[PDB]
């Protein structure tokens, strides 16, 4: 169940989200990534920031070595952290991710965020009064370095994450552009459905990939605990009842029917096995209109620590 990207590669339309907070033991990423592959996931979304690429890579290598899948069956995404936007830092950052994951290439390498941070290995640079330290980098030069990673064969495809229309246009208009972004991975769910951005992306043959499609993990460091809980929504729950599915499955299927590639994080064996059932049923045009009606521009991520960054995309 795949979509063709604008560079000719194919992306599975359902992806497994791997982020877990630091209070989850690092062993769990290995267990749940194997469970995801066993359940039928074939797109796996990770990042240098997640501190999990060793365990996620081991899971992938394990399922290839045991004969369950071949390397070409798995679509593995990593992301360039914002302390590595300076062009000379991009290839070493990807090479380090590949060494940790024990992989020869990623299927997809993303710019994690347009909001550049002080260069270096320290992923959370903070000043003498605890403020996040920004950097000013032309993201077109970061992009040129991403392009060289594709030409070196280290990334099959390259894309971006957390870009707005203006930031996408900056790449599309870059002089001497070699490769468009294949995707823009953004926050997208029935409370923030990104309809105009989605329209724009489709018009440029850029795939919108939805994160927080089940309403986020609601980590109180990053998400307002007063925010409404997406999966408690009465329309999603009534549709779940109507279809004998679950609110999560309704929220996933909604994205597939609108041409969005959707991620789903779960570290729970039962919910991992549940989520792959998204391909078993369909929402009517009336159901889709009811879910479109939930849109309220609700951003679970309010990036408060990136206050005043010039590249803040919202
Ligand atoms: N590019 C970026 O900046 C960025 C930002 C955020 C996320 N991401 C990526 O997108 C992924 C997903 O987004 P997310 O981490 O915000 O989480 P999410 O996919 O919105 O999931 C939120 C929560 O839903 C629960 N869940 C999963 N399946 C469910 C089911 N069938 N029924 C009920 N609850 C269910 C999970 O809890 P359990 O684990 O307890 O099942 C999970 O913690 C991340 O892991 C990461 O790979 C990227
Ligand atoms: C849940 C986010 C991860 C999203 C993802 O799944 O890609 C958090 C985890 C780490 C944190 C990083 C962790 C390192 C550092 C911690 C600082 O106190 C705040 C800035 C930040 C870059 C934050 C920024 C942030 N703002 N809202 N969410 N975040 C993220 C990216
Ligand atoms: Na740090
Ligand atoms: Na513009
Ligand atoms: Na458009
Ligand atoms: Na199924």
């Amino acid at each position: 169940q795949c979509v063709k990207l604008n560079d000719g590669h194919f992306m599975p339309v359902l992806g497994f989200g791997t982020y877990a907070p630091p209070e989850v033991p690092r062993s769990k990423a290995l267990e749940v990534t194997k469970l995801a592959i066993e359940a039928g996931f074939r797109h796996i979304d990770s990042a240098h920031l997640y501190n999990n690429e060793e365990q996620v890579g081991l899971a992938i290598r394990s399922k290839i070595a045991d004969g369950s899948v071949k390397r070409e069956d798995i679509f593995y995404t990593s992301k360039l952290w914002s302390t590595f936007h300076r062009p000379e830092l991009v290839r070493p950052a990807l090479e380090n991710s590949l060494k940790k994951a024990q992989l020869d290439y990623v299927d997809l390498y993303l710019i994690h965020s347009p909001m550049s941070l002080k260069p270096g290995e320290e992923l959370s640079p903070t000043d003498e009064n605890g403020k996040v330290i920004f950097d000013i980098v032309d993201l077109c030069t970061t992009w040129e370095a991403m392009e060289k990673c594709k030409d070196a064969g280290l990334a099959k495809s390259i894309g971006v994450s957390n870009f707005n229309r203006r930031q996408l246009e900056m790449i599309l208009n870059k002089p001497g552009l070699k490769y468009k972004p294949v995707c823009n991975q953004v926050e997208c769910h029935p409370y923030f459905n990104r309809s105009k951005l989605l329209d724009f992306c489709k018009s440029k043959d850029i795939v919108l990939v939805a994160y927080s499609a089940l309403g986020s993990q609601r980590d109180k460091r990053w998400v307002d605990p007063n925010s409404p809980v997406l999966l408690e929504d009465p329309v999603l729950c009534a549709l779940a009842k109507k279809h004998k599915r679950t609110p999560a499955l309704i929220a996933l299927r909604y994205q597939l029917q609108r041409g969005v590639v959707v991620l789903a994080k779960s570290y729970n064996e039962q919910r991992i096995r549940q989520n792959v059932q998204v391909f078993e049923f369909q929402l009517t045009a009336e159901d889709m209109k009811a879910i479109d009606g939930l849109d309220r521009n609700l951003h679970y991520f309010n990036s408060d620590s990136f206050a005043s960054h010039p590249n803040y995309p919202y």
